[PDB]
């Protein structure tokens, strides 16, 4: 009834918390509510994303190449990705970082098959670096990893209950007639063309991934 | 001084506070450029200090600490080469880590040949292996390409003790013995010279390339 | 008066001619057509497509899993690179192959800085297997090498002279979107659209045309901001 | 009398049926007939031609270069590589993709060592790409790879009943590598047939699309063609 | 008019002489004439061979596994490679040495398009660790890589200059080496070349200054064509 | 009462007797000899050296191409053993500071651990895969990776001496002031500060390694 595997979307701010850079007090909860889930036998994989540090659409209107910036952004995210690595392995969960540019010794790099793979042998499977090129966005990373992967639905990990008066379940067509907001604009479409749900929900609330990958009606599922 | 390595820590790019201040970025990228147009040759190495120490405080493991540095480092030199394109400098970013679609990586050959060639050198990623500090590698990267002197930019300028009073200028290495441990013994059993000074005063960094008498001239 | 560097978009229409594998008339006829472009002075990059071997959208609806589907489609638009690349080579045209799926052995891994090296020195720059991900296409492709590399504008080579009304000498992005045109894709003209780049569908097999679009010239369809 | 571990060489055939591109129910046909030896306990290593989209040596004749060539001949092997992974996939086979030309995001390169490992754990390895090297044929892949894994016998998988005599004649049970040579038969390519002559390699030419041939053949039965010395 | 590519081919025994091992007077004798070649204009690729340590079909009939004694063979040549490549660069020749397998940090793995590029750059390629393939000779690999990057020729360098009878040859066909059985070449990469056009050109290289002459056309040892 | 895991160290005479090239007397000998080890539950990993090939002292080139070629001669050394070892009926495990992955797995210390806990013998050649460094250094590297009880210098004339012409038990504070030079300066100083006992033996006596790893009298046993 609920999910096997999944795919786990982590804005920059969960691991600022509103401000820059980390703030190990939030990235420590997350790995918490992770390593419960992944003990329940649930396989999964996250999407990291660079908030935190830059995004390269605000450092084009501050003058910047936008393609310097976007590489920027990324290589953040390897630095949130690590940073993840790190808390979830001191909470005992062997993790296994996954870049999509070619870093050296950092981590290893996008071998889809191997990250399947990973899950298959309970360990968590961290995507960094987005897929590695200028003009996409996190949540467009979440989709394809979690349509590559085979992950039975996205997680969209916000740090407020879910979609608004509150929703509790909504189609791909209503969120788009509705001009509905969460979920990318470019990462939505390519989950709708694909049939892959997204859940919208609360991760800062200890105990909802564990939840939500239960299968309880919580945050917002969009389906279909 | 024929080619020189301007040493750059990390706040040298988040003024005081985290992150990026592109007003301070911008100042060091205008003054980088009356060097280069002074004819004169420039590599630099970037610190990563100012997107966070905490990372030893919390526990982490000291090699995906490092690794966290040497990523920050190509985010501060991917931020310079854009403000120097700006000021219409040619630059080369040359990683110690190899990411190849994000920089060249680092041979000590090619970045002599893009110096001579007139553009500038940045070097990243530190040096791509965890126990290393910032200096250590802008001391490590001036004797491979065969640099001049050592500029240690600080936000100070060049003392005796304060940890009060009293300045200096120009020293033996011998009678050093600030500029962190293992990077000043890479110096003074080199022969490298040392030159600490503050480049967020409008017009130093080109006082100093030329041989004024400004900052601390650290020599054998 | 026309554009500085381009980039090219050949579906596999142009490698096997409508059916399945290599047509090597078209592909010369390309390659012909496309030195033509580079003798005259522009810098173009190509973004090779595989319909004449497989999609891996229509290898799912056949029974196959979607996403090596898709590989063997990257595979295939490698393979078009490999062709694309010999009969330029006998048009005395310097080229430099660069799959997204790395493969060192058989090109280049896709290197963007180098790449624009490439173009500068008067190259001619083959972008094989897509991107190197399941689910997208080579339109999409095309929109974000171009806009990588900084290209002045997508050459979206049509076997037809253009976009028609059922020729359309000129379009703005939300005029398409709002007539809901033939257009290059949805996914890739969104990508297009939302950065600026302009996208020119005209027909390459008409000897001459790639050349006049490149100096300019009024022919085909231009889609602007 | 039983072949323990085995190095069957699928031919372009196999995967187009004889014209270009996928015939599905040709490889869906050959996924069910690998499955049927795999549930047997048999260790199954498959090398992947790569007829049914290019040859090296055709394009060449037709302009293009020999090597440039070469790579899109094994190219379109990897192809026909990720196919039988599916087809052999929904049998309930687990499969391996190990690539000569290493291409680390669509399967591990070519290890050895650890190929043999996966034999020995049930997993089927498919051999995609050859040998990676221009100027060579698939036949010499499944000569070379059958030798490294110690398979004990190289399964040329035609579609017709054996090597027959005087190529259309009768179907030949038994003959030596020397005799091959002596009569001027076809078995599988001058440069792989050396390698297994002088490395004392059998070679079991059959057709597997006969329905149940490969069980009887890996079962030690009296089958094809077995070329020994 | 003479060669303008051409893939040299070094046994193991042009590297440690007598015995195992590497002798440093036999290899700088080699590299000193593979620098004139260099300094002449001409395009170098060389195939090392690894017969000074470990045969693999030698080591079998010993005892042990072909396949571990095919590696152990590989990775001498891997060996010779670099020992090559350090005397070639005190005689001021650019070297870049091509493992056909893949060990990073010892050189770049085999790449055939930059090898070519390297080429056209004058530098020297050197191809080490043969085929990367048990079961296969060098003898082979130097065809198979002179294909591959469209060497003129393959110049197979003996130690005795040219391919006798029992009277020195000095033009024959690839096809009436067979027909005659001539001692040089090797059964598998003989085939490679003869099929595909490749002259072979066997000839002592620890003369003076042969491979130069033999790279500028001259007529000296043995030269097999189509 | 003897030692649970044991890194033996073996010169490059071990494979060459004495002159360049294998001796395939001589390699059978050590294999025969790790094998009564085995059967007798110990847990051996066998760090290789390469003196037999680049034969003398002569390390013209410059040393990173020399290191690298003994690195290579310790790799096909190690294959030799590992030969040798299963013609003994003992399971092998190769592993090298070079990464070859074609011809033998990359050096992870807790994967060759796991090696020796399945019962295998893990052969660490390629010393450690970078220059300036000796195969004393790798061994005593290599057996603080590991957790090794003890470091194994296999030599082919046992005899610890107080002067050129027997000891039995030393200490490191008098190897340092005795004259003594066993093993290696780098190694010695590396075992030394991190408390690793050294047992200088000679190998070719049959029946030494088992009665060396049982905890016998016999070798120079060179306790912190
Ligand atoms: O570089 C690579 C290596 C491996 N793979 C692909 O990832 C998949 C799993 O790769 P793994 O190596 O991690 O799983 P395994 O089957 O080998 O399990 P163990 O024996 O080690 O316990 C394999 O199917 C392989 O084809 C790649 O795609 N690229
Ligand atoms: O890893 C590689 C790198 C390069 N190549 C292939 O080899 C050729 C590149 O060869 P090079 O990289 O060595 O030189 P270059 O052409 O790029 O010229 P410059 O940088 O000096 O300006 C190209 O044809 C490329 O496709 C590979 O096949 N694999
Ligand atoms: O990259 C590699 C890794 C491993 N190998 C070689 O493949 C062989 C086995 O390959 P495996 O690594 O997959 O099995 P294993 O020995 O580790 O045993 P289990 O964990 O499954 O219990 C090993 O002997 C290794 O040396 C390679 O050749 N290349
Ligand atoms: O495929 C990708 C993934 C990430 N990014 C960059 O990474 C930054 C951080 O990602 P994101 O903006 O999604 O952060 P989030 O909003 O998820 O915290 C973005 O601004 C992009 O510039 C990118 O360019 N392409
Ligand atoms: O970035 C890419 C580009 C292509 N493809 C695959 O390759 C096939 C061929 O691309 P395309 O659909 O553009 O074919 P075209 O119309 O260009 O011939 C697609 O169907 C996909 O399955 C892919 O997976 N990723
Ligand atoms: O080691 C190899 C294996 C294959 N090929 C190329 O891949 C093509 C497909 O292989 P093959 O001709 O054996 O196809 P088959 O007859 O087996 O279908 C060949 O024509 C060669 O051009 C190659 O170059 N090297
Ligand atoms: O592709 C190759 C080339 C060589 N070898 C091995 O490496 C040894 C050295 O090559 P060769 O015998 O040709 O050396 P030569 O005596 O010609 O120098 C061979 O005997 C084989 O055991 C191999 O396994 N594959």
């Amino acid at each position: 009834s609920g999910y096997s595997r999944v795919l786990l979307k982590l804005g920059g701010e969960m691991f600022g918390g509103g401000q820059v850079g980390l703030d190990p007090d939030v990235v420590a909860q997350v790995a918490r509510q992770i390593a419960d889930v992944v003990r329940g036998g649930v396989q999964i994989a996250v999407v990291i994303g660079g908030g935190n540090f830059f995004r390269g659409a605000q450092l084009q209107q501050l003058g910047m190449e936008r393609t310097r910036s976007d590489y920027m952004g990324m290589l953040g995210t390897v630095m949130n990705s690590l940073a993840l690595q790190d808390f979830l392995e001191k909470e005992g969960i062997v993790t296994r970082v996954q870049t999509a540019i070619t870093m050296g010794q950092v981590a290893e790099p996008y071998l889809p098959l191997r990250a399947v793979r990973h899950l298959e042998k309970g360990r968590v499977v961290i995507f960094g670096a987005g897929m590695g090129l200028p003009y996409f966005s996190t949540d467009t990373t979440a989709a394809q990893r979690a349509l590559e992967i085979g992950a039975d639905v996205v997680l969209m990990a916000k740090a407020v209950d879910g979609v608004f008066e509150l929703l509790t379940a909504v189609s791909h067509r209503e969120v788009l007639d509705r001009g509905l907001r969460v979920a990318d604009a470019t990462a939505f479409s390519l989950c709708m063309d694909n049939g892959m749900p997204i859940l919208v929900f609360n991760l800062l609330t200890d105990g909802n991934i564990a939840r939500a990958v239960r299968g309880e009606k919580i945050g917002t599922l969009v389906t279909t």
